[PDB]
């Protein structure tokens, strides 16, 4: 009942979104938007504003909330995708959770069989742990926000479904996150190091010394666990089947230009995030990493968890242009 | 050196801001902005993004933070005002705490004597408690954000200092806030809490979110009417002037802006729940919500709780609301 109230609250607060019922999902009020690739994502509730706060021009066409930390069911994704298709196809952005993979796969196959041009982007940016509670491989966390915006800008520009997907998968290979918690959504002055956004265990528990030192070791870990080989699955709409792809991520390195997301996991004071950004900037400078753009705030939460995550995404000039492009969502608003 | 690191983080993240040192204050990087009334505010650290996240075009020209929950010293205010004045004068916005009142007063008077056209707007929107720990009269809370935007838009349009101050004062007489905290024992809430952790009306039980909103909404109505004396700087006379003023409660036919504000550690999903119930009570009482803001706009560090603010508006102030704003915490328009 409280999930419904929250969803009705979102709809009343934002007349530019439409709350659908039977089954439940959220789209832009003007969807289907003709002439442009539609972008869709979704996942459990409890990560707000992800994803419902990112519905609007220059970002998501729609999103399908599940129950708390629980993948939406495939009827929500299918119907939402049908709702948002504007004749150019629908790109599904999927965080690497087993329930999310399972459910978005089911929908995608069926959408293709229903005549909708579709393909998929998997997000696996969390560098901490391989094969956590609900994940085969690495977890999909805050970098999803950054990809949704960048791919959103590409779609809004009028790039083909293939160009959008390719951009998303490439950005996926160059984004790197890690989170810490000081309290659950742990002993005294002890942090869960490398925590995930649905309450999952991290690398371990360790002492929390200071914000600066916590940041140093988060930063170091981005570098140390940066290298990553794995197989991902994507929908080939030409062949009309799942295709296994082997991709390797390279660590960030001196010379790289980055977007930095310093993200509140739920209950960290905002002053402290600037303290985190301050230390992050110093460590990037010393490594030869140039932070070109940043976001600081509550973008990918875990209910009321006390902690924060850091995300660094390699970018170029073309990507910065996509960053700087307009976006109009509840949670991210700039440009004309 | 946490506070210093934090402010350094802010200057690094926002090249559109200048962090000044000796004394410490923040301004727009293009301050002084000639041709417009400058807006300045300040207060203790710990209410972020209030105030430094409100520095930019269409809102504040600068801000003066203090220590944790502690008024900025008058040197910061004096120096910030001087830095931001663009020849059209400086409007100081002040939340009603005794240390804020004194230090702002000290700076306002000295500024006038140093040749700066200056006046003041005092914020006392918290309906909960008269004479809290650090306040004579009513506490100044999240309506500050709404006034700072609306007055910010008026300044940016080119309204005079007098017109800007008069608008600020009128809005302060039409805006109504209350907050609650859950962190207190099991399922208990501090009702009518402040943003520095001052006591509320009492401790009471927390039954449900909807029930909490209902009682917050009722209190906005019940404590709506308020008469008190406020002091402002008359720059024509060169003196403090007292004015007896009265707020009317919210009533049927009123149109309002709503701010559902995170006091620090409330999940965003829950604020939409609050907003849902708030609209229901508003519509039931014949109040129209025209615009809304939901999120973390006036915090109290990592407090578990939230506040509701309702500000009566008309067509003219809606136009000021819709006007561009470009700050770290509020960004829209061309």
């Amino acid at each position: 009942d409280v999930l419904d109230e929250q969803l009705a609250g979102l709809a009343k607060a934002h007349p530019s979104l439409t709350l659908h019922q039977d089954p439940v999902y959220v789209t832009r009020a003007d969807a289907p938007v003709a002439g442009k690739v539609a972008l869709l994502s979704g996942g459990g509730s409890g990560n707000e504003p992800m994803h419902c706060g990112y519905i609007g021009q220059g970002m998501l066409s729609g999103a399908c909330p599940g129950e708390i930390f629980t993948s939406p069911t495939p009827d929500k994704i299918f119907e939402c995708a049908m709702q948002v298709d504007g004749g150019e196809g629908v790109l599904l952005i999927i965080k690497n959770y087993t329930g999310d993979i399972l459910n978005f796969e089911t929908a995608t196959e069926l959408l293709h069989d229903s005549g909708v041009k579709v393909t998929t982007v998997v997000i696996d940016d969390d560098v901490a742990v391989k094969d956590s509670l609900y994940t085969a491989g690495r977890r999909g966390v805050a970098n999803t926000v950054l990809i949704e915006k960048l791919v959103g800008a590409a779609a809004e520009r009028g790039d083909s479904l293939d160009a959008c997907a390719e951009l998303g998968r490439k950005l996926n290979n160059q984004g790197h996150s890690i989170g810490i918690a000081l309290g659950a959504c742990l002993a005294d002055n002890e942090m869960e190091f490398g925590v995930g956004i649905h309450g999952e265990p991290g690398i371990d528990r360790r002492p929390f010394s200071s914000l600066d030192q916590t940041v140093d070791e988060m930063f170091d870990t981005l570098l140390v666990n940066g290298s990553y080989h794995r197989t991902l699955r994507f929908w080939d709409y030409q062949q009309g089947s799942w295709q296994e792809e082997q991709q390797t991520k390279q660590p960030l390195q001196s010379g790289d230009r980055v977007i930095a997301l310093v993200n509140n996991l739920g209950a960290t004071p905002l002053s402290e995030l600037y303290g985190v950004y301050n230390r992050l900037t110093t460590r990037c400078q010393q490594a030869g990493l140039t932070i070109e753009r940043n976001l600081i705030g509550a973008y990918c939460t875990s209910l009321d968890m006390t902690g924060f995550s850091i995300t660094l995404l390699k970018v170029d000039d073309e990507t910065l242009a996509l960053w700087d492009a307009p976006v109009h969502t509840p949670a991210l608003n700039w440009g004309k």
